[PDB]
């Protein structure tokens, strides 16, 4: 391979410059098969990668794993092989009561509750998505009869205390995060997930385009524990046309 | 008045819910006069305000002054009078070599090199513009045949050291900011100005819509301050009025 | 002009090395007129400037606007034209219960609730006024039969949440500032204003002298905003201090 | 399942209270098979889990994935199923000239170059391993004829800039990490890896025991079976 | 004793409300003996205490030890016994070339390169001396024919790396402090010492008066390692008590 | 002298490479006299230093004063004279109900509630004791029939507010430390003291070995003096054997 973790070479990508980057390795083949000629590339650690064709254009589909650290490896190594655009498709918990399970959120920018973003820029830098890519995501939603929620997401390095979940072994949340969900609710933040702050900060600072769409699987105003994929594919087609 | 600084009452706004917020009180009249029935409202401190009508709907035009602190007062007090959308029109210094003087920049989000944004949200929160408003600014640029630069802006509480200017009395920049311009350049940041981080943070956290367009007056890869040699087109002021019309249509 | 914002040249200052720097452009003429031969210099943006003479010595009077950012421009550009001493005169809200409306506060040092001071020094550096200029302010108060309150001021980048005002559209204050007024009260801080932390930090680190006197316009233990029920001028004091310093 | 990510129930663990937690899911089977009656349990996302028996006592082997975030989910969910002791066995890059390929590092504590640790304690708190478990790791090394290097590890949320790698697309390292490798070298830091600050901070603050032993696979300045055999030996010591 | 560390009771102070607080326990007697009826009170740990009388009024003289932590104990426990004014007399290294060995510096405020100040207020709060007490220190200097240096001091929790000294076992200074002495020089900072940031922040926030005068024993523009400050602090105390 | 504060030269130490560093200068002689041929070296400020012999090997006993700052001077200056190992024996207040008066605490690592540690490394670096020295302390405890509590200590630059003490003139604790004792209790922290964060961080970063043992004489939630000093001497012997 020509990269350290992913097991890929540039030739395997057939000129792809755009990647769809789900968190879950098990979702990669499913996404690839929404496109044409889905082709296995590699699987190592949490990084499963496929190639497929979106209206004739090559697209890499590669899992990131959960969290900014594993995401940062995948993004860098794909960029080493010529990828310059990264479309995340994920799952998310809504924190606003008006967002329903099954809805779609397009993240414009993220609250940086991660560590890896700080390995690309100091905190003052905004974890903002690429405008053109966000625009394509919104258009793809509307083409499908979905009005997405568009706004700010809290992007956390933990699933449990950093999303102010209390149904845990200790039931404690450290002072920094105690009360934090209500703070983000009051600031209009839509939802929590675990990769977008890293993704957006690393891509914005390194000259790559990023965007994120996620399906809502729980509403945190109700409970702690309970398609986006069709939209991300449609957005990829818009961007590669 | 109904508010403590601006000298305005709610009635003076005639139902306006959208403001155009230039930094310079002296720019307010010219912006207002691009619309219909421009009328002077008030002038107190750095806050000069006019009303005008865009395709029949009232728009308030109110300066902010330079910096987040004076901006924060104008935004809050306008919001107390019913304003929920704030379109900043500004001037800016570009830091990328081929962003020409006379170009326009639409700021999608800002590096928070300000203090006032922290009075609305901790640093981790993104100083991001409203999507619909940013979209309207981009569309207005394109209608006028200008492809804007769209990206991240460094929004500083100083003009001199925080923008790494050295042609100053002491010629020194404190450690935090020494080398910083190159850091933002390397990160693809387009430009510097002095109000958008506060504006965007305060609006996003309080439920208001904000956006920012600015004309480039100097390119920092060539000059610290523009002079008569600097390049001397489509104005940011015409663009922000066009964007307001789109939003209000 | 020879500076980018103020519209001034060195010649226009007629040798002045001391500036009186109110926040409000509309106050500049009034201050100038307490001195002799008041002369308009320029007005651009929030920066109105006059020249006048204090017992025969030239003094520039130049507004800063509200906030550290606009202050930082006026101070640097005035220093480029030879000013080395900056006497702020302002308005302020008191936070101790027996600091009355109409009283005067001489700020010795400030709590740095601003961003611009960090563009001159890291947070550990004290936002402290010049001792000789503070002393002159105190002497001027006492010459007028006013005992000033002398102490620490909280210098904020906002009027509303950073001063823990709640009578706002959202009625919310972010976590950092929730409970903060009480913290400053408990620490003996006298008052809030919006320019002194920047002023003092930038002047101390660049080799210039600064000081700040302000009139109390509201007491925050009683009211957020003064109204018609709310109860010697700071401007007369600052002029008297300038005379002491330039004699 | 009884937990949201791992796909496990408490009954599947047969009363296990100790977990061996490698980063790589593809390493789990190999560790499990060093013990008795190894049995595949589940695989979901980066979390592959097996059960095996160490001198008659059940031990869970569960991968974490790379990084503190995915590790934090695995540790919490294993703890919800009754696990109280977490032994990491990983790979690492050495940054001291005297730490040779083939040597073993036992991490006593970590430089917190991560974000997840802050979701358990503010930065002042030390990302320190459990003394008893560290002691068992050291004894297991020595039983194998290895004197381990025992010391501080830099635990980074990135592989590239946070380890001051310049062999990247942009070739840039943000100011925070510029010159940082030399700073850690000068402070005696032995190596970089990507999970121990989170693991140690979360375990210390939540009342669980953690330790970490890793094989040196590269030395930035200039074994695989050994490190896994050692962690299994340490587990047996702790369970005896 | 009425306090945890100093070994003092309120009665031992005979009504003293002002303390002179040198760093060095071994300097306390000398200072006390500049006043009347100097009396040894106690010695425990780094805290040696004497009483003396300045123009008829009792003054306590109590060492702090080096650093904010030990200072913070002495100040609090003296305040528990009724002390409300703390005049530090110290030694210091100058970092400006125009300040000579033997000169005196009156610290108006300090760069908070300490930890204990943060146990009284967040960093944004200024480590500033009391105006009246600083005024008395300046007046005492002038009465003695010395124009003091009046300004900002860098107050460090270390003698070695936090003062950017390199003549050490490792010869290294961590990144935060590398280059820092030049930063402070350029900002007009006069000198380094090790107690004033803590003293000033704790006193300002707790409602007590503090000031600091120190004699310059080295100039750091020349070397890392190489009195009338004591006569001056006593004279300042007299002014404040008159 | 060879060093500015302690008043020592290298020759005076007779080759000693290990120091026992109590806080209280008055404790120095008492520690020294548990060893052989106790010999006064110097006394300046809060720094009283003795030499004595532990199983034939020279050991320095030198007080630090209270707090990181004065400790940092003593450690550096002793290291300039060849000392490479620093064993603290101190006093402490316990904050866990199960830690009884009479018990012993061996501090493995510290919460950095100090300033001087930051003059050696940024906050991310762990204030961790040397493993071999900690191991010797634990063995010394057990040789004497004591099972020590081994864990994390909160190391504060103040006795009063930073230990969340309200028994003060003002009765106030600044926001940073309000509620902090409970936070440390919930994280398993055993006790407060005032030097170990500085000692551990400075020693780890400069290449020296440090450890810390303390007898519990009080507990914030609810003979020993002789025991803690006997233990540290026994640990020194293990280390110099
Ligand atoms: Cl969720
Ligand atoms: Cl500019
Ligand atoms: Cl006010
Ligand atoms: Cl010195």
């Amino acid at each position: 391979a020509d990269v350290f973790h992913l097991g890929l070479t540039k030739a395997m990508l057939d000129g792809a410059t755009l990647a769809i980057v789900p968190g879950d390795p098990e979702r990669v083949k499913r996404i690839a098969e929404l496109m044409d000629n889905a082709t296995f590339l590699a699987s190592h650690r949490e990084y499963t990668s496929y190639l497929a064709y979106a209206d004739g254009k090559p697209v890499v589909i590669c899992s990131t794993g959960i969290g900014g650290p594993s995401t940062s490896i995948a993004v860098e190594e794909l960029a080493q092989l010529g990828v310059n655009t990264f479309l995340r498709v994920g799952t998310t918990g809504a924190i606003q009561p008006h967002v329903n399970v099954g809805d779609v959120i397009v993240t414009q920018a993220s609250v940086r509750l991660d560590g890896a973003s700080l390995h690309f820029a100091p905190m003052e830098f905004p974890a903002v998505a690429n405008f053109e890519c966000t625009t394509a995501m919104v258009a793809a939603c509307r083409d499908a009869g979905v009005e997405p929620h568009i706004g700010v997401t809290a992007s956390s390095d933990t699933f449990y205390p950093g999303q102010e979940r209390y149904d845990t072994v200790t039931g404690r949340v450290t002072r920094r995060f105690a009360g934090s969900m209500k703070e983000w609710q009051d600031m209009g933040v839509l939802n929590y997930e675990m990769e977008s702050a890293t993704l957006f900060t690393m891509c914005a600072t390194q000259g790559w385009r990023a965007a994120c769409v996620a399906g809502v699987i729980v509403n945190r105003t109700q409970q702690e524990i309970p398609s986006a994929v069709s939209i991300v594919v449609a957005a990829a087609k818009k961007l590669l046309a």
